[PDB]
């Protein structure tokens, strides 16, 4: 999958 | 206007 | 020393 | 409504 | 001084 | 065992 971040405020990490 | 990340601890967003 | 972000969720940055 | 704290880890506030 | 938790989100610890 | 809030700044959660 794919490694992100976005906006939440905090940075957040994501893996989708 | 520009996107940053900056460090506040934790990464934080902000549109300037 | 070098500058990195990493995931602890948040996003932190650190200076190691 | 009620106030309440709740641990989101960070304790996170809300008026339910 | 005093002691007190605030919402700023996240609950925030402070010494006034 | 005991449910504490304490000063991580942020409020956290932690059980001991
Ligand atoms: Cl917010
Ligand atoms: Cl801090
Ligand atoms: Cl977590
Ligand atoms: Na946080």
């Amino acid at each position: 999958a794919y490694l992100l971040f976005y906006v939440e405020a905090k940075v957040a990490a994501a893996v989708k």
